[PDB]
């Protein structure tokens, strides 16, 4: 939070000032990925950095790392049994599928790096060894599975691991380079750095009136409906926003936000940063290969407090008091979920996770109209989740986001309940959509205890009968918020 959240990180102070005045003159919450200080040393640097090409991660020891090598055993693929070689033909589809910004250079980083790996005291410098016929600059490391040699005249490093030990790769090699994989800068030299990455972003909403366009914001101002009007909100939202591109040098990103990146992309050259666009490839959540987690993100305020959370639960409490929970744009990252269980996108990913090592299921690769139907079952649920991840029901007040919300949870769990009025499916899929359901009752009967309900979730269940109608069916619903 300010000094504190600027310090664990390890951000740039310069582009820490570079973000403010953005965040000032541009009033968005700039939501942050942790990022690693000796990865942001090379990032300061300022060669260029990794997109979604290479998929190495920060490492906890090296002089080149934050730099993406060739073999991977200096990366994130420090002591894997059998995904060193995962991370290797990773690299060698990073080199032989993205032709044109993908290089095969020799390094560019310090050469008084070492002495910023012996101040951070990870290597030791000690013993040398005769190799290219003189004596080089062999350094030894804390860990002496591996060494680092960073040459003495020239800018690269001919490391090895010991000749008379073993390799945990099972390989051996005698002072290979790091062959690094670049960005061919037009034939600039400059090698690929684990880059700084986002988490969401989130600016408000009557600034997106002004970058999206506003005369049918003229249109839709003139409604004599509220719910109506909040639809035509939802119409525009659905054709504008969500309505996304998949790339993975950019990002996942809206194009007024795409607007946002290339201008924080240009506004952070005259800082410190000498290649432009530091931030080339997706969130946290949108490495849909495999997500993670982590305990603090550095979300930048409108105003200059870079606010830093604790707890998964203080993320969402803090999202939910500052990102959620006002008038804002809350854009996020698509049995203790207590708020925010995954997206649908995700939900679709775990359809395809036990549909393919089983391939029974909820539908099988077929021509029968039942198929069909359940599919159009499978449909409808990825269109009710998406329209319960829609936060932008605050047209009006949040209360209105509570009831739209608990609304599509009923809808949700009425698809659920449909779904196993079928034929008999695979029971993985069953208990599957029993754990579904669960959750989302869950979900609803805490969602409503925060508000002033009193009700339990069967009865608000038993007592809608939604039959062609979330017209009037909302006012049935909807009376009841209305009253007490």
């Amino acid at each position: 939070k300010g000094e504190k959240a600027l310090k664990a990180s390890g951000l740039v102070p310069e582009h820490a000032d570079a973000f403010k005045k953005i965040a000032r003159e541009l009033n968005t919450y700039i939501l942050f990925r942790p990022v690693n200080k000796l990865a942001t040393n090379l990032i300061k640097s300022g060669v260029a950095t990794k997109g979604l090409n290479v998929h190495g991660k920060s490492s906890d020891w090296g002089p080149v790392a934050g730099y993406i090598p060739f073999d991977q055993d200096l990366s994130k693929k420090h002591g894997q049994q059998l995904a060193v070689e995962k991370g290797n033909l990773e690299n060698k589809k990073s080199i032989t599928e993205h032709e044109g910004e993908i290089g095969k250079i020799p390094l560019k980083l310090d050469h008084l790096r070492i002495e910023e790996l012996k101040e951070n005291g990870i290597i030791l410098k000690g013993k040398k060894e005769i190799d290219n016929g003189k004596k080089y600059y062999l350094l030894e490391s804390n860990n002496q599975v591996y060494e680092f040699r960073i040459s003495d005249e020239n800018n690269e490093v001919q490391y090895k691991t010991k000749e008379g030990k073993i390799t945990v790769l099972g390989e051996k090699f005698n002072w290979r380079n790091i062959e690094v994989m670049a960005k061919n800068v037009e034939g600039v030299l400059k090698p690929l750095t684990a880059d700084y990455d986002l988490f969401a972003l989130a600016p408000s909403l009557t600034e997106i009136k002004k970058q999206i366009p506003q005369k049918e914001w003229d249109k839709v101002v003139n409604t004599p409906n509220s719910l109506e009007k909040q639809k035509g909100v939802t119409n525009l939202l659905i054709k504008y926003g969500i309505e996304r591109k998949p790339d993975s040098t950019k990002g996942t990103l809206s194009n007024w936000q795409k607007q946002m990146l290339d201008r924080l992309n240009e506004a952070v050259k005259y800082t410190g940063y000498t290649g432009g666009d530091v931030v080339n490839h997706g969130t946290e959540q949108d490495n849909e290969e495999f997500p993670e987690k982590d305990n603090e993100i550095f979300i930048i305020n409108p105003e200059g407090e870079f606010i830093l959370t604790k707890n998964w639960e203080m993320t969402g409490r803090f999202i939910e008091k500052n990102i959620t929970g006002k008038d804002y744009l809350y854009y996020f990252n698509r049995k203790a979920k207590i708020n925010t269980i995954p997206t649908s996108a995700e939900f679709i990913k775990n359809l395809s996770s036990i549909r393919r090592s089983s391939n029974v299921g909820v539908y099988k690769d077929s021509g029968d109209k039942d198929e069909f139907a359940k599919k159009e079952s499978v449909k409808k649920i990825a269109g009710y989740l998406s329209d319960y991840y829609n936060s932008a029901n605050h047209i009006f007040s949040q209360e209105k986001k509570r009831k739209i919300s608990i609304f599509r949870g009923i809808q949700a769990y009425n698809e659920i309940e449909n779904v196993l009025k079928s034929k008999q499916i695979a029971p993985e899929y069953k208990n599957y959509f029993q754990y579904l359901k669960e959750r989302i009752t869950n979900q609803v009967q805490l969602l409503l205890t925060h508000q002033k309900s009193n009700i339990e979730f069967k009865l608000l269940y038993k007592q809608l009968n939604f039959t062609e109608n979330e017209t009037d069916n909302f006012e049935v619903f909807q009376k009841i918020i209305d009253e007490k």
